[PDB]
């Protein structure tokens, strides 16, 4: 009857927890060792000899195996527009991005639903997240007619959200999953980079930079509280608490503006050494009413922004080589799919603590730690707890 | 401690309020009977008789006396490609509104935090909503530093989001609120129409229903849980449930794509029709466990979309004449403000129920509805239980 009894009811009773994952990739996808070769041919840009060299070493350090694209050189000839450094292109990129990214975002869910092994009907709460073009209806409308959910879904659509937004849709799904009780959210990160896509050139440095570490990927999750065992609901990491700081003196770090030529970015002030002079702060913030101190024996997701940022935070906290070893080994096989990474990084971890048979998804160990970096300069500190196995 | 005694000690107890409304638009406006021809002469239009006449019958009919809007004449003189009705003009709208957008949400947010009382270093999280432009880091992060907040709120940008989203807002700032201890929210939504203004054409009539209705604004919420009345905290409303739903047979209704041209609108179907065929299974759905089934026993708050919806709602519900008043108003005196206008109606709403000493904020009644009508097409719908004057 009352307000207050309506509440009680209404909300859920324990730690929202990730039930299930699922990734997704284009098939097509290019190896580090010939992008240089084949990035400065398909631009018509072979001419710039010096510049050339300097992508090379910057794809060799950059410590990438494989990225996946969905566009392919047979499309990138049909369209030199997109091809040029800066010529008039955001239409052709919106055109492909507003139906790939709900797509790819299809698949990986498709997967993480059927791992979950729920009724889809169950699903009440659609968060979709992009930094890859923006529409009306949006990526998450697509999305809930491409998997046929309830027209009655809550959904959220995070457009234009960038690298830490893995850690915010978690952050997202944490609540909605928490406060009403029975929600199952589908949590989908989708990224497709031919919105940033573009010719080198000696007057952007920092594009280079994109070239060699951008990639395409999907993630999706079901998050909610409340596990019923009977049906076969099993967490495999569960969220106990979210948050998110702007580090000082980081003002214009990173820049992001979506333009005429599609989305451009800016970098300033040293990222890497920003983050890790003050990624201490939000640990401490995240784990001393936990009582923990020791960053060696949290498992760790960072956010694989570029190798530097990892080498510089290992060095800075002391880690053991190991602790990064999952992001790194995404950072590889996938390179940097801006906010998905961190969802297959945690994919990644529970598949490798299976097979290897330790203690619990979280490499055995109980308590862990997943980082979300991005314009701002943000950081995103989500605490973790593991399950056993 | 468990993690499920972590949980209970970090979530709040009771219902999410309104602690506070604030609203703010552009001081320059725009008298309706007066538009037709300031709007056809600044675009060198005024030539085109047909359409002319086309638009002062939309505009005859609107029921809009007076629309605020960043954008001068003197302005328009100087950029006349924002005038041509489909030149290059991305670039100039997201230099405009990048800016413009968190500064007239700035304004509002004062006026917020003034009327809750209370420190602005105790706002935890910030939630920002446009549909006029994106930006990385986004409009979120630029209110966060202009106002000086705490660099430690959690903040979720709400992009690209439409006329539903002043709903959606109500709908996040509950899950915030109620989930997390000592959560106070500040929520924004603010539009700036210099993302769609262009010159008229007999190309694009869809183009002559936004130019003649579309407007300037922004509103602040304060919202939280668990108020202290003690420092002064009073909620105005407060939020028992939040839906959302698609509507059968709508697909296409209204498109918005953002193209190096700006943003452009596509209607199809009949959309006052198709809300006012659906809207009861959206009423039945919130209010039938409430024991509720008289729709004119609630306050009333509607998107006001264009007249038409509503004037065919009223009939299809047999609504009273007195219960859009205060939705009828806000539409007459500052236009579609997008997301902003159910907030400016609830705004209107409260301080007419002041006036006029009737028993509560809403209307003197307990039980009301707000719906927010979007891209979808989508229907939400928030319950509010008024307060005691």
């Amino acid at each position: 009857s009352s307000l207050d009894e309506i509440r009680q009811a209404q909300r859920a009773d324990g730690p929202a927890g990730i039930l299930a994952i699922g990734t997704a990739n284009p098939e097509n996808h290019v190896l580090q060792a010939e992008y240089p070769d084949y990035y400065f041919r398909i631009t018509n840009s072979e001419h710039m000899t010096d510049l050339k060299e300097k992508f090379k070493r910057i794809c060799d350090k950059s410590t990438i195996r494989k990225r996946h694209m969905h566009l392919t050189e047979e499309f990138l000839k049909e369209n030199p527009h997109m091809c040029a450094y800066m010529a008039p292109s955001l239409d052709t990129r919106q055109d492909i991005v507003v139906v790939e990214v709900p797509k790819l975002g299809k698949e990986a869910a498709v997967k993480a639903i059927k791992e979950w092994g729920q009724p889809k009907s169950k699903i009440t709460h659609v968060v979709f997240c992009t930094t890859s073009g923006v529409d009306m209806p949006g990526a998450d409308y697509q999305l809930t007619k491409l998997l046929g959910l309830r027209p009655s879904v809550k959904r959220l659509m995070m457009y234009q959200q960038g690298c830490s937004a893995g850690a915010t849709v978690l952050r997202i799904a944490k609540d909605l999953a928490e406060n009403n009780r029975g929600a199952r959210v589908l949590v989908v990160c989708s990224e497709i980079t031919a919105v940033t896509f573009r010719g080198p050139s000696d007057t952007h440095l920092d594009g280079l930079v994109g070239a060699a570490l951008f990639s395409d990927g999907a993630a999706a999750l079901i998050v909610g509280s409340d596990p019923d065992t009977s049906v076969g609901e099993k967490p495999i990491f569960e969220m106990v608490s979210a948050a998110q700081t702007i580090l000082p003196d980081s003002d214009g770090a990173i820049d992001g503006h979506l333009r005429e030529v599609g989305l451009v970015f800016h970098l300033l002030k040293d990222v890497p050494g920003l983050i890790s002079k003050n990624i201490v702060k939000s640990l401490d913030e995240a784990f001393k009413p936990l009582g923990i101190s020791d960053w060696n024996s949290l498992f760790w997701i960072a956010h694989p922004g570029g190798p530097a940022i990892l080498d510089q935070v290992e060095i800075k906290l002391g880690l053991k080589e190991e602790k990064m070893r999952a992001t790194r080994h995404v950072l590889s096989e996938y390179g940097n799919m801006s906010s998905a990474s961190v969802l297959f990084i945690l994919d990644e971890m529970r598949r490798k603590s299976a097979k290897d048979g330790v203690a619990t998804t979280g490499e055995g160990l109980e308590w862990g730690v997943l980082f979300g970096f991005g314009p701002g300069l943000t950081v995103e500190t989500v605490v973790l707890h593991s399950v056993p196995l």
